């Protein structure tokens, strides 16, 4: 018998005395060591005193798991640990003062999301995500990346979309203050305002231009005609404008950052463009700069606080 610490959150630790003859599994159920599944493994001497994640198997641990992760999904832990087993081997170089990810395991979308998250104002509701976000920002992003995979229901190597990933993370964030008022104007039906809150207040799919959204865009009306959707009022610290990739000109100082996407649906490559004193293009570990940019953009992020249109 050695003694170990079991946990679900790596905050509340529980002392166990484990049989050196019995597997971890026989004694605790599914058991992980820094991401690596050790259910079917017996305890080695150098395991003495270390901390293992266990699957919750009593009320105390289920409550601590919900309080840390904001999920009761029993697969969540195993998916988090399977992802961490890879993300702990990725490299996280600082590029232009941001934690990036050196390319591995089709991670371009995760690196682009990670870089974006360091440039917009967001508070995560699950303490697991908030703690890992602070650690990632200071250069240790392995846990954060594994949690992004677990929360998005994605595995390492799976092809991912930055807009879809940001959408899932925003659903785990405090965006309640965020408010969007839209006006739709049709010839026949007339004018209808609607108010959106939370995630739907900060995301739009259909144009990259925040300015064009303010001037209005042409959308189908239930009557059958085209109509004009325009932005009446925005209350959020940022907005995310997305569209199917298309050649687009990015101007220094007119946006926060953007997702570049090159190639076919699903199996292309993301890079990240950020507006500093000049335009930086972050491609995992690679960095280029230029004063101008035109290329295939699918997401553009902008700063906001309070906007009210000058349209009656
Ligand atoms: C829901 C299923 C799904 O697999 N989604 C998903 C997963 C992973 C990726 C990389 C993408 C994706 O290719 N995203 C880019 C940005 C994209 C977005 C929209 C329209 C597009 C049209 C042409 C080309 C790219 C287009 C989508
Ligand atoms: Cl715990
Ligand atoms: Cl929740
Ligand atoms: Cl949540
Ligand atoms: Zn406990
Ligand atoms: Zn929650
Ligand atoms: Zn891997
Ligand atoms: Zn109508």
């Amino acid at each position: 018998t050695i003694k170990v610490f079991t946990t679900v959150d790596n905050i509340n630790l529980h002392t166990q005395v484990v049989d050196m003859s019995m597997t971890y599994g026989q004694q605790f159920g599914p058991t992980y060591l820094d991401g690596a599944d050790v259910t079917k493994i017996k305890p080695h001497n150098s395991h003495e005193g270390k901390t293992f994640y266990v699957l919750p198997n009593d009320d105390t641990l289920r409550v601590e798991a919900f309080e840390y992760y904001h999920t009761t999904d029993p697969s969540f832990l195993g998916r988090y640990m399977s992802a961490l087993n890879h993300t702990k081997k990725w490299k996280y170089p600082q590029v232009n003062g941001l934690t990036s990810i050196k390319w591995a395991d089709n991670n371009s979308y995760l690196a682009t999301a990670l870089l974006t998250l360091q440039q917009i104002e967001l508070k995560f509701n699950p303490p697991a995500l908030q703690d890992a976000y602070y650690r990632a920002r200071a250069g240790e992003a392995a846990n954060f990346c594994a949690l992004i995979l677990a929360y998005c229901n994605k595995t390492v190597g799976e092809l991912g979309d930055v807009r879809e990933t940001m959408s899932y993370l925003f659903q785990h964030a405090n965006l309640d203050s965020c408010k969007r008022v839209l006006n739709v104007v049709c010839k026949t039906c007339g004018q209808q305002q609607t108010t959106l809150k939370g995630v739907e207040a900060v995301m739009y799919m259909g144009t990259l231009s925040y300015e064009q959204f303010k001037k209005g865009v042409q959308i189908p009306c239930t009557c059958g005609k085209q109509a004009t959707k325009y932005l009446v009022q925005q209350e959020s610290p940022f907005v995310m404008m997305s569209a199917p990739p298309a050649q687009y000109e990015l101007k220094h100082g007119t946006f926060t950052c953007a997702s570049e996407y090159t190639g076919n649906y699903q199996c292309g490559h993301y890079k990240h463009i950020t507006s500093k004193e000049t335009l930086y293009c972050i491609d995992g570990a690679l960095l280029t700069k230029s004063s101008e940019y035109k290329g295939p953009i699918t997401d553009v992020f902008y700063k906001e606080n309070s906007y009210t249109t000058t349209i009656k």
